[PDB]
This record gives structure tokens, sequence and C-alpha cells, in this order.
DNA sequence: CGGCAGTACTG
DNA sequence: CAGTACC
DNA sequence: GCCG
């Protein structure tokens, strides 16, 4: 509806997004999105100031893109910004390394490649740059998360093991995998780690591993046979009693879990990955309360003690 | 003026 | 700890 | 960057 409008701000957004200032890269994140949500096209400086998330420096920047059809800032976007974004494309390398490489005089992947010190993790992101930037298809995330639960579920048929992220979301392409593993007893969960992702690796299904926790894996998964592409892979363990609350962060999207997120803090309650918490107390900065987990066994819990109407994985896709 | 989220890893 | 990543 |  905005498209106009909108190809010029994200444009913006990038660069301050992988310059650091992460603020301004939110707010104009926030208000690209409330451009193409809305009904109609935007036409008025009053009109501009109208939506949420559009204020007075961003209504002039709409208000020049409509007269003159371009913006007078994006012409002073420094020459760097396409090799941060080039860098930090990297799994494992955010703003902080790009720039410092930047710095100190990288302009490629090939000067990455020949005289950058990387870390482990660096190292895989660099090996499989582009893959990691290829979604796959709902029909091969399907296969990942059958593949993580046959393992499971062979070593305890009780585990139950859900894909999360936009393949619940019900999109038709991921750019990864979210498995989240617990049990209904509310104990066989620990320790699982060790034995699944060794199973795993006896496949060859693991290619590399970015980071191996007590409570979260991340890493490079690869199914057999020609025309495969490596695909980032996540495997969560919670306990049962934080089912609900995993569920509902790790489906996303990550500005629905922001919106609730907001929410939850005008009704002095807090909501984590792992709990809804109430009588939360705050100066708005959290201080003189954590507060009691609330009980949440579904999902509809949370958003009842929201007191919203629920929304099925498919209508948070924000 | 200052929040805009917390949580877990890595080294 | 700073940096990065997860939604 | 926005907003209270
Ligand atoms: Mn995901
Ligand atoms: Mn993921
Ligand atoms: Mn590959
Ligand atoms: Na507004
Ligand atoms: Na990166
Ligand atoms: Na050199």
């Amino acid at each position: 509806h905005n498209l106009h409008i909108t190809e010029k701000l994200e444009v913006l957004a990038k660069a301050y997004s992988v310059q650091g200032d992460k603020w301004r890269a939110l707010g104009y994140a926030k208000a690209i999105n409330a451009l193409k949500s809305f009904h109609k096209p935007v036409t008025s400086y009053q009109e501009a100031c109208s939506i949420p998330g559009i204020g007075k420096r961003m209504a002039e920047k709409i208000i020049e893109i409509l007269e003159s059809g371009h913006l007078r800032k994006l012409d002073h976007i420094s020459e760097s910004v396409p090799v941060l974004e080039l860098f930090s494309n990297i799994w494992g390398a955010g703003t902080k390394t790009a720039q410092m490489w930047y710095q100190q005089g990288f302009r490629s992947l090939e000067d990455i490649r020949s005289q950058a010190s990387l870390t482990t993790q660096q190292a895989i992101g660099l090996k499989h740059y582009s893959d990691f930037l290829e979604r796959m298809p709902r029909e091969e995330a399907t296969e990942i998360e059958q593949t993580v639960q046959k393992a499971a579920q062979a070593f305890n048929s009780g585990l139950l093991c859900v894909a999360c992220g936009s393949y619940r979301r019900g999109k038709a392409t991921c750019g990864d995998v979210d498995v989240l593993i617990t049990h209904p007893d509310g104990r066989s969960h620990r320790g699982i780690f060790s034995r699944l992702l060794d199973s795993l690796r006896q496949e060859g299904f693991l290619t590399d591993d970015l980071v191996k926790g007590e409570t979260k894996y991340l890493g490079v998964c690869r199914l057999p046979g020609p025309g495969r592409r490596h695909r980032r892979l996540d495997i969560i363990v919670v306990p049962y009693s934080e089912f609900a609350c995993a569920l509902l962060y790790f489906t996303g999207s990550a500005h629905f879990n922001r919106s609730m997120r907001a929410l939850a803090k005008t009704k002095g309650m807090s909501l984590s990955e792992h709990a809804l918490s109430t009588a939360v107390v705050r100066n708005h900065g959290a201080k003189v309360g954590p507060g009691r987990v609330l009980p949440t066994p579904t999902e509809k819990d949370v958003f009842r003690l929201l007191g919203l109407p629920y929304r099925e994985p498919a209508e948070r896709d924000w």
C-alpha cells in the first residue's frame, strides 16, 4: 500500500541496524510495519502523525518522499554500510565485530577468509554463508523435526517434540527449525541432550555445533541425498511446567512477543520464555518485585490471564 | 528523562 | 564482563 | 527513532 514509502525507509533502518544504533533501527522498524498494515495511502503530515509509530521526525521524512519522490538522507549513508551488512550476515559476527573488521581494512569475505581471526562460530557461519541466507520449504522443516523426534522418542517415547518458529505460524518457507522438547512427567526431560545429539551426529545429520548448552542447542544439519543445503537447527528443552510459555515465545513472531511484553507491563505483570509473572514491581523499570509465577498449562491461559482473546499461531505473524 | 525484555552461551 | 543470538 |  505504501511500498513507495517503506522501501526508502528500509534502507535507513538497515543502515542504522548494522552501524549499532539499535534503538533508532527499532523505531524505523516499527514505523515501517505500521505503514504496511495501514488501510490506505498516506497523504498528509497530520495523517502521518495519525498512525502509532510515526512521529514528527518520520512524518517529515514521509512528507518529503511524498512531494519530491525520494529521501534527502539516503544520499548520505556512509559507504561502509554494505560491507558492514556483508560482515554482520556471518552468523556469530554482530555490529561490533563487523565495525572492527572494517576499521582493520577488511572489505570482502575473501579478506575475512584469508586474514581475519574468527571464532569457532564465525568460521561455521562463513562456511555456510550462502546456505544460512536461504529459507527452506516448510516440507523440509517437517523432515527435520521428524528426524529429531524419531531420535528423541527412540530414547523415551513419552518425549514431546514440537517445531515452533515460522513453521508453527504456518509460513510456506522457514529460515530455520526451532524444535521444543519436554516431558509430561516433569523430570524425563533432563540430561536428554548428550544421547540425543550423539544420535543425530550418528546419522551425519548434524554437521556443525554452534552452541551446546545445558538447555539449548544451536547447530547445523543436512538431510541425506543430492540437492540438499545446510540448515540451521535449534533444539530447546524445557520442564513441562514452562511448556506453554516456551511454546508461545519460540513460536513468535518477535514483534508479537514484543507487543505481548508491553501489554503485560501495563497490567503489572511480565512475560518471558519461562513464565508469566504477576505483581511485578516497577519504579517503568523493574525494581522492587520480581513477583509470582502464574500457572499457565496452555497458551490459552497466558492470553486469558492477560485479558486477551486467544490467537492461534498463524495470526501471530506480525 | 529514559524504557523500548530476558535469557542463555562463548571466551 | 562484552558480544551475540533466540522469538 | 517513538512515546509516556
Ligand atoms: Mn526460527
Ligand atoms: Mn531458531
Ligand atoms: Mn551447504
Ligand atoms: Na503517532
Ligand atoms: Na551475524
Ligand atoms: Na592486508
